[PDB]
């Protein structure tokens, strides 16, 4: 009641001889010769009345046992009546099943700025055949940015994750492309393969970074509303709305400077919104902000400084100095340079579009004196008051502009003695 | 012609300015027996100033030169008298400043907002005071209570105002320090150099930048098989710093794992929770592999995994089991005449349960007319008294067989043997 043993491939094409085992009982045992009574999967292998063990078909050892060492069968066969045996039969495996992986190729999503370090399993492939005809190595195309770790589990089955061994940068490279290997393990080790697609995903590493911190430019006074005063530009290297800068006035800033000036968000645009005015007031200075619409968001400032210019638009006025400032006198022997009253040259505007000069009408008995502040009426001649009482003088002043303004202040002058 | 003439602001009672009346004599100006011997034409401000009949000149008000003339280096009163008949005279007066004006912040609170991840070097502006005195009497600098984390740089612009601005002078972590409160103050130019104050609230916004660690890279914990729903596996757990949604952690499976394991496992995405979720098999599979990803709602995410693996736990659930091998399912025939130890045919003793719970003794029914024979895989049934046709043509025999497990498991087989002659 002993054994035998017996190895035959797989895949080997039906009716294949493995063994005469009518011979081989005589070689040390007994001696239909045989009857067949118990065989595991008869689908394999049949057995014949003259001894001849032969195959049925080609074996999928890979399919019925995938990735396991010794995968046999057996079965129990008596003799004329006789004593028993058991012939084991051994199925070697063939490197015929080479290395799958189950999608032609997988795309994978990492945030950029992710450590040097990050790992992420990935793992797929199957290689049916066992032992050292199974899967051994998987291998990136080698580069710079990119390692591997396979991890060998506790089976043999080597399972392997994917290392980023470089410091990222979206704004740099925003995808990668690769070609994933898979090895076998046979004389001829066979290989598919797969491509494999990172993306770099935008982390909102940049903030808006403005051209200089200061700009200084000059808009003219009572100015149309609507009328451009700076395009501002504040720069994102990142996507989208990571990167969309929106900008804003931010302070208090003297409430004239919000309703002076506008600001187009989306685009930077200073606008004006309001009546400037020199003489209200001669520079304006407006903090804007700009940020990203991403998270983290750290705006970035600048000052913006408008020079307002002053432009010819106020007249001058002319201011009488008296008791009555509609009317004066003065003697029939009143003398050289009597000063019968003083008077305002005053202009509000800026230097060269308010400086005052001012004649006198016409000849006249009166001559009309400048100082630094205000001028000096004084006479020139003198009325024989015997025929005429009074009359009424105007003063005449224009400023030096452009359009220059005028006014003129009437009053009168009687005499006395 | 000229005099110039100088008072301090906010001087009360009159305060006697000059005798201008004096002042004209020593110069040399017209000596009026007529009283009113200056009379008063022009005064910017009269509100401020009187003059008098006797050439005096007082006051008329506490004076707030702040006001009117604010931050400017100069604010003058010009008024102009002619003499008692023949010429003019103008009459300037320069206030001085005093430091009566402390600098003001407009709240007692200034509440602004960083957020974490700002780098070194980061600046923000900030408003600043109120100092209406004049020249240096004015706002000269601002302090923040000092520290090695926060500074300022105040810039000084062509006006002569000073503007502070905060800097970001090292490197910040919410997780390490959320939250620091500092004085922003501000000074004068003044003799007692003068000195009002506010606080200041910079608040460390969270930043995702954490990305959960899990507390090993591989578990590995068991369960008996046919154990039931529910029944849990492992708690896991996965550790993340960050504030709120950039804290919060779920929980997943992510591979194609093995479309069993997820027929098998559950997981509670919040807790880490893998519970049991189906009739778990030793006899269909003895260990899987449970990939679990870890990671957190919020910004510009990394993931973090961690593998389990689950051994399966052989209870002794299935049966054994008693082939009989022979072409007839239920009988079986043998000669009368036999020689003591005719094999007439083998049984397969077999049990799927791994180690102990399947290996598997049997025997007879009772008395022993026929014997069995065990080997290993299979076992033979011999025979034992050789009996007679004559009398019992037939029996009925009947296998037993019990594994060596706990509960144990025991089935039968029972057949029928008629006897023939050769
Ligand atoms: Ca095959
Ligand atoms: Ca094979
Ligand atoms: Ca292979
Ligand atoms: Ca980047
Ligand atoms: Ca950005
Ligand atoms: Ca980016
Ligand atoms: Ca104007
Ligand atoms: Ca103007
Ligand atoms: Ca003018
Ligand atoms: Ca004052
Ligand atoms: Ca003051
Ligand atoms: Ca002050
Ligand atoms: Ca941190
Ligand atoms: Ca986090
Ligand atoms: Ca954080
Ligand atoms: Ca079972
Ligand atoms: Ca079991
Ligand atoms: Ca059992
Ligand atoms: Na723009
Ligand atoms: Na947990």
């Amino acid at each position: 009641v002993f054994n035998l043993k017996y190895t035959v491939e797989e895949e080997l094409r039906a009716g294949t001889k493995i063994a005469n085992v009518t011979a081989d009982a005589k070689v040390a045992g007994f001696a239909p010769y045989l009857r067949v009574i118990s065989n595991s999967e008869p689908r394999w292998v049949n057995l014949s009345p003259a001894g001849l063990l032969i195959t049925k078909q080609k074996i999928d050892r890979d399919a019925v046992c995938r990735q396991t060492p010794k995968c046999f069968i057996s079965l129990e066969v008596m003799s004329n009546s006789m004593e028993i045996c058991v012939i084991k039969i051994e199925i070697i495996d063939v490197n015929d099943n080479a290395p799958r992986f189950p999608t032609n190729h997988i795309d994978i999503e990492i945030s950029e700025n992710a450590a040097p370090g990050t790992r992420f399993p990935l793992e797929g492939a199957s290689d049916p055949d066992s032992g050292s005809n199974g899967i051994q190595t998987y291998t990136i195309t080698p580069n710079d940015i990119f390692g591997l770790e396979i991890k060998t589990r506790g089976d043999g089955s080597k399972i392997a994750e994917l290392v980023v061994e470089k410091t990222l940068d979206r704004e740099t490279q925003s995808r990668y492309t690769f070609e994933l290997t898979a090895e076998d393990g046979g004389d001829p080790p066979k290989s598919g393969t797969v491509q494999l697609n990172i993306k770099v995903i935008d982390s909102n590493d940049n903030n808006p970074v403005f051209d200089e911190p200061v700009y200084t430019v000059n808009v003219l006074e009572n100015s149309p509303i609507n009328t451009l005063v700076i395009d501002l530009n504040a720069t994102d290297p990142d996507e989208g709305t990571n990167g969309e800068v929106v900008y804003s006035f931010i302070n208090f800033v003297s409430n004239l400077t919000k309703q002076m000036f506008k600001i187009d968000p989306k685009t930077g645009v200073i606008t004006v919104n309001g009546v400037l005015d020199h003489e209200e007031l001669h520079i304006h200075e407006i903090d804007v902000q700009a940020k990203d619409l991403g998270p983290n968001s750290i705006p970035a400032h600048c000052k913006v400084i408008v020079n307002v210019i002053d432009i010819n638009d106020n007249a001058p006025e002319i201011k009488l100095l008296s008791e009555n400032s509609e009317m004066v006198e003065v003697s029939e022997n009143a003398p050289l340079g009597y000063v019968i009253a003083l008077v305002r040259v005053s202009d509000n505007d800026s230097g060269a579009n308010g400086k005052v000069q001012c004649r006198l009408q016409g000849n006249v008995p009166f001559r009309l004196n400048e100082f630094e502040s205000f001028s000096t009426l004084l006479v020139d001649g003198r009325l024989d008051r015997e025929q005429r009482d009074m009359y009424n003088l105007t003063i005449l002043a224009e400023d030096s502009g452009y359009p220059p303004l005028r006014s003129s202040k009437s009053f009168a002058v009687k005499v006395t003695d």
